[PDB]
């Protein structure tokens, strides 16, 4: 799905050099991006944590807010993850 050229680009670099572009609604906060991204990531919110410049990205706070458009974020996932997963 997803038609037309219109949005925010998101990408995310997991604990092992993994960057995916996410396009979602500038509007859109940094919870729900989690959520959004949750379903590729696998992760839940509450475990994600955006980071950003040694930052905790805000859950209130958005997305364009921090201006990580096209930028490559560094999501965290609580817990010790594991090695073999699977």
């Amino acid at each position: 799905g997803s038609s037309g050229s219109s949005g925010l680009e998101v990408l995310v670099k997991t604990l092992d050099s993994q960057t995916r572009t996410f396009i979602v609604g500038a509007q859109m906060n940094v919870k729900e991006f989690k959520e959004h991204i949750a379903a590729s990531v696998s992760i839940p919110s509450e475990k994600q944590r955006l980071i950003y410049q040694g930052r905790v990205l805000q859950d209130d706070k958005k997305l364009q807010e921090y201006n990580v458009g096209g930028k490559v974020i560094h999501l965290v996932e609580r817990a010790p993850s594991g090695p073999s997963s699977g």
